[PDB]
């Protein structure tokens, strides 16, 4: 658990995911309206997997060696495994929030779920150039996402609820400042050129991790956009 100057940041994580799963799903009780019991689901979930996933890098199940550069370097496969499940979850409470058609949801899952397996591929990746090609790959999905959360969303959001209205465009805002900053943290870190850390890019994964998710589902979960209009 210790001798990785980086536990200590993985044991916070982990307290963090924990907290805020124990916190929704108690809040989650007794809520009746059909249409929030949804947004609940989704949103308790989401905390859940990371929790688990951060408890096994801090165990260190989540964590392989990857020879490239000449060197055996530390991945933590874990963080995948985790966004392959949490982000299409994400996406999914802003396309119901906005009650997208079926067509864009399965656009949106679909071009996720490539952005999050290229960029396993490129973790695991031995020839060290050909990490780049799979982390450009993995960064054209993310901007065909963010292009539709905003030709394609905020455009059907507008003609909604102005509840609905005002809660999707902070929650698409949050979502697009704080997932493009993804791509920049592994280009820099231990996955990519190595300029940063270790230590220090598992600090700055944890602090996007939980605004991402614990500080997403806190807007969302005490908006009323999530109930019915009802009397
Ligand atoms: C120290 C605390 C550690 C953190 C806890 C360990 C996390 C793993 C455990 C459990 C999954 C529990 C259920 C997760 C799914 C919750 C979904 C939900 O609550 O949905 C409510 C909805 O309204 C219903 O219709
Ligand atoms: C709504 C959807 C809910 C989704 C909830 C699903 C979460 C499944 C989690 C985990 C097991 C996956 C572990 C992958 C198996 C790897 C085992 C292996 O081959 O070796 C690794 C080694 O033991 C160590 O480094
Ligand atoms: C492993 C990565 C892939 C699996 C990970 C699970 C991620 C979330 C699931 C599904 C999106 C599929 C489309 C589901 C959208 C349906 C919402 C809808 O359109 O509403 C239908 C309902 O009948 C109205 O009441
Ligand atoms: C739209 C929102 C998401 C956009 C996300 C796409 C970001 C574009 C990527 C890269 C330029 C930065 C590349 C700089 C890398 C140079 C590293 C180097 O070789 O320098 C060694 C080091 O500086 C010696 O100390
Ligand atoms: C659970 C929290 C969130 C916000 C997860 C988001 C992760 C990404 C947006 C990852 C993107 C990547 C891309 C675009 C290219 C480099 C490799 C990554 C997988 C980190």
């Amino acid at each position: 658990a210790t001798g990785r100057p980086e536990w200590i940041w993985l044991a916070l994580g982990t307290a963090l995911m924990g907290l805020g799963t124990l916190y929704f799903l108690v809040k989650g009780m007794g809520v009746s309206d059909p249409d929030a019991k949804k947004f609940y689901a989704i949103t308790t979930l989401v905390p859940a997997i990371a929790f688990t996933m951060y408890l096994s890098m801090l165990l260190g199940y989540g964590l392989t060696m990857v020879p490239f550069g000449g060197e055996q370097n530390p991945i933590y496969w874990a963080r995948y495994a985790d966004w392959l499940f949490t982000t299409p979850l994400l996406l999914l409470d802003l396309a119901l929030l906005v009650d997208a058609d079926q067509g864009t949801i399965l656009a949106l899952v679909g071009a996720d779920g490539i952005m999050i397996g290229t960029g396993l591929v490129g973790a695991l990746t031995k020839v060290y150039s050909y990490r780049f090609v799979w982390w450009a790959i993995s960064t054209a999905a993310m901007l065909y996402i963010l292009y539709v959360l905003f030709f394609g969303f905020t455009s059907k959001a507008e003609s909604m609820r102005p509840e609905v209205a005002s809660t999707f465009k902070v929650l698409r805002n949050v979502t697009v400042v704080l997932w493009s900053a993804y791509p920049v943290v592994w280009l820099i870190g231990s996955e990519g050129a190595g300029i940063v850390p270790l230590n220090i890019e598992t600090l700055l994964f944890m602090v996007l991790d939980v605004s991402a998710k614990v500080g997403f589902g806190l807007i969302l979960l005490r908006s009323r956009a999530i109930f019915g209009e009802a009397e």
